[PDB]
């Protein structure tokens, strides 16, 4: 079917970062998510002018880019079935 | 009876909030009657690793009251002045 595409925005490299990283890649390693989604990690000090572009103010920030609308979750993605729900990703 | 507030503002580049951020901050301060010896430092923290993380910086801009103690902190572009000055308890 039709992908899923996910960005994860995060201020730089800290434990909140770190941390958000590695439970995206648990959630997406669901087999009925594995092959369905896309997902970029976006630093917004690397590309200064993203905060602006997205309106980004709280960070960890999930971003289902597609298929729209787009839903966002602000966190480190500690609870998967809670980002499933928020993302509409069911 | 002269007690020095101290204020840092973190941004992130020079997007059109964080330019927002830094001017009204600027505003705010300007009021004598605001505080005695009122002391701001903005910081870009795109040039300095780490801070965030120290600072348990989540939110850009955000403003950070760090004397006189306790520490308190606002996120946003400082558009509404009020709203500032009672979130840092400046009265």
């Amino acid at each position: 079917m039709t992908r899923t595409k996910l960005k994860l925005f995060v201020i730089g490299n800290s434990a909140i970062s770190k941390r958000a990283i590695i439970n995206l890649q648990s959630i997406c390693s669901d087999p009925k998510l594995a092959d369905l989604c896309d997902i970029e990690v976006v630093d917004l000090c690397k590309n200064k002018g993203i905060a602006e572009q997205e309106k980004i103010l709280a960070t960890p920030i999930l971003i289902k880019k597609e298929p729209l609308p787009e839903r966002r979750i602000i966190g480190d993605l500690s609870d998967k079935q809670k980002v499933i729900s928020a993302l509409e990703m069911d």
